[PDB]
């Protein structure tokens, strides 16, 4: 059926260009099917990102993945309000955008 | 442009496989709260065998059934030990707001 995977998060670099994604500055929420992770968004503090870059755990190579127009948001910390970018997966259908959104409303204070 | 953030609610309801058979709090109900009226997304039930959801209107009056889609089936895994657990869309809901319930889950609860 639809059954729900566990959607995890970890720091993942991230740039203009391919190029430019130099060290971590982002936070990739990503799934763990078969063989490979399946990255399908982007956190950052940046708004001009449009690639990220992903090692694969066997170090055969790198994956680099082309972003989506940020989606600007605000969550709740300590030190006030702060302004995020959400970056989807290029072509991520709106199932997975979903998910990605109800993942992020549990692991983010929103609002 | 800016993210439309929507925090997903959840509250206990009743549910049955006949719109009659909706008496007790059989299930607890994901929803949103909009600017005015509860919009529920999702049901979560120990029970397979539901067709209906049952909420009383806020106004008082009367009663809303909204059908279910086929029920989703799942494991999590609990201090009593692993409790098997259905999961039923709203009939009809499009795929944003099932991925908003199955990201959620997923994100809160652990999976066997």
């Amino acid at each position: 059926e639809l059954s729900p995977v566990a959607l995890r998060q970890m720091s993942c670099a991230a740039g203009t260009t391919q190029t430019a994604c130099t060290d971590d500055n982002a936070l990739a929420y990503y799934n763990t099917t078969k063989g490979g992770r399946f990255v399908l968004a982007l956190l950052s503090d940046l708004q001009d990102l449009k690639w990220a870059r992903f090692p694969k755990s066997d170090g055969t190579g790198t994956i680099y993945t082309e972003l989506e127009p940020p989606c600007r948001f605000v969550t709740d910390t300590p030190k006030g309000p702060k302004v995020k970018y959400l970056y989807f997966i290029k072509g991520l259908n709106n199932l997975n955008r979903g998910m990605v959104l109800g993942s992020l409303a549990a692991t983010v204070r929103l609002q």
